[PDB]
């Protein structure tokens, strides 16, 4: 049993909370419930490795969040969160990870971009122009949705070998 | 705003998960994965007053009894959870109780007894044998029923009342 510690980042709504719990339950939250912190420790097979994901989901609404830096700090990988219908959400991730590479003190951190409501038809964020940013930090781009279950496991999956791999 | 440190207790199956998530999440999981350990951070009013409600969801599976210690230090009230159609998790709480006290060195922590799955016909810890346990105790006993969600909020904020008067 290998631990890998993710830490899921992101604005408020985007569907952190929605994304981790389809992992963790096979449920979808239709309920909007603003996230404090909320800790998970799940055991899965990946490439054959016993794993034990410790995932840390996090407050993104900024009325709600304390103290990032201390779980970037402990953080192994981040799975980067934007909703495709909120292109403010698009810009904060270039931030997010900004702060990520500060408290890593890395320009290399394990990290996936995830685009997440690829459910709703009306899209203001374009599926390349999110493919561009990723490739622009070197990390893999996967759209999601919380809703259809859609890249759920692959997108926390895909973190977990970017940590194998580092 | 206070924060209260609740943990639930019991033996693996008996509904740990499934009543903390009833209460934060208002569903009920019919799946059954063991929990290692999870967290949940939860604001509300109780009788007045903000809290916010630090709730440990446990391991009941005894492969994961290792980590008792540390969170019985930590604690400030326990739900204890046995199943009402499992007469050796009702057994196994009676030792959990004696588990805490000896950890906090005290014979008065703040705890609740709750007999989940009060949905059930198949009953085999009659209520009065459960209601003679926690008048042993000086506690409150209260059935619950993830599925239904009887008892549930009752369950967690007797128990927080329980920490407030002590
Ligand atoms: N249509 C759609 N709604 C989603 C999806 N993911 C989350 N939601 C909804 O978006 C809202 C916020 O999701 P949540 O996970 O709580 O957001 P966060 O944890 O603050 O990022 C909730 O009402 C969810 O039901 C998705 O993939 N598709
Ligand atoms: N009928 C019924 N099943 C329940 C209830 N609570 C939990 N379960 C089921 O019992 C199993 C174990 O529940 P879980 O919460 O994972 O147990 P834990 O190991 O104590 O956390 C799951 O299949 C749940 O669906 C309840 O109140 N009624
Ligand atoms: F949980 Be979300 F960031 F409000
Ligand atoms: F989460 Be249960 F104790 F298996
Ligand atoms: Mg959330
Ligand atoms: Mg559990």
């Amino acid at each position: 049993m290998t631990e890998y510690k993710l830490v899921v980042v992101g604005a408020g709504g985007v569907g952190k909370s929605a994304l981790t719990i389809q992992l963790i339950q096979n449920h979808f939250v239709d309920e909007y419930d603003p996230t404090i912190e909320d800790s998970y420790r799940k055991q899965v097979v990946i490439d054959g490795e016993t794993c034990l994901l410790d995932i840390l989901d996090t407050a993104g609404q900024e009325e709600y969040s304390a103290m990032r830096d201390q779980y970037m700090r402990t953080g192994e990988g981040f799975l980067c969160v934007f909703a495709i219908n909120n292109t403010k959400s698009f810009e904060d991730i270039h931030q997010y990870r900004e702060q990520i590479k500060r408290v890593k003190d890395s320009d290399d951190v394990p990290m996936v971009l995830v685009g997440n409501k690829c459910d709703l038809a009306a899209r203001t964020v374009e599926s390349r122009q999110a493919q561009d940013l990723a490739r622009s930090y070197g990390i893999p781009y996967i759209e999601t949705s919380a809703k259809t279950r859609q890249g759920v496991e692959d997108a926390f999956y895909t973190l977990v070998r970017e940590i194998r791999q580092h």
